[PDB]
């Protein structure tokens, strides 16, 4: 648990923002040049904060399979003149599963805040507050909104995005490779 | 910061649990026996909630030293039927300082959850809201409310709880040996 909690201290620190939309405040991880990704929830506008700062959204894609499945992951676009620290060596080609993970919350109501939970397997398919849902992972999680856009992470990986729980385990996107370019 | 991590897992998983009193909801160390530590801001009546259920409160000490000097914990024995696995060997007899700390938090607003503090340095003397307060050590901490009764950790050490912040740093009272018996 120790080298997954010393891990997602470096990532986050290096590639998490906090940002508000009008739907909410949420964990953000940039992923390479000016592309980040949210919680499908997160509905972000033409603007966001980041970190209290006004930011131009450039494009924003909800993600779905090849057959239109909701994957529940938004990849947004920003008009910032940084890059973000690419990250994309750390993104899986398909869903991992791991024995130990944690989960990563950088929010207001959560600052920098981390959360050992235990294994991480495939779930794949989910009915997600009414709508058929892909590529799930699954893991122990006494279960909250607001947690939604923790970063799942274990040593060396990063695994999806948290997207919603049950009261007794949390779920994320998994965060694949291929989405990226 | 990963040994500190591992460390605060196990003794949160052995020894906390959270309560709430009218006064709101607070992470909860057992020491020993049937005693108990919260910040002295939780002002515990004669039940608890622990872990949701109601607990008898037998007597409560809300923390001077030998000239009346705050020092913002009160100590509370409980009336149940289990011992606490006796922590006192991890208490200091005097104020801990650490280079790498971890702030510990068991709640419904922030469930198992674990903030790296880096280091910790005896403040001492500090006003906290109005009142002269003594035995205060500090760390970083972007400050929230609601970490009240956090546990601060480092590897093989239980260092204070979390009683209060700034904006940029947060205060633990030190929680020393000789509080118990």
């Amino acid at each position: 648990m120790g080298p997954a909690f010393e891990f997602a201290v470096a990532m986050m620190k290096r590639n998490s923002s906090t940002v508000k939309t009008e739907y909410g405040e949420f964990t953000m991880l940039g992923i390479y040049d000016r592309w980040a990704v949210l919680p499908r929830h997160a509905k972000p506008g033409p603007t966001i904060l980041m970190n209290d700062q006004e930011v131009g959204v450039l494009d924003a894609k909800e993600l779905v399979d090849k057959d239109g499945t909701n994957l529940e992951l938004t990849l947004l676009k920003l008009n910032r003149n940084e890059k973000f620290r690419d990250i994309r060596g750390f993104l899986a080609k398909e869903e991992v599963e791991v024995n130990e993970a944690v989960l990563a919350i950088n929010t207001s109501k959560f600052p920098n805040m981390y959360i050992p939970v235990g294994q991480v397997t495939e779930y794949g398919f989910l009915y997600l507050g009414g709508t058929p849902t892909k590529r799930m992972l699954m893991y122990n999680f006494p279960t909250r909104a607001g947690q939604c856009g923790g970063v799942l992470m274990s040593t060396g990986k990063v695994l999806g995005i948290h997207v919603g729980g049950n009261g007794h385990q949390g779920f994320s996107a998994a965060l694949l490779k291929h989405y990226f370019n």
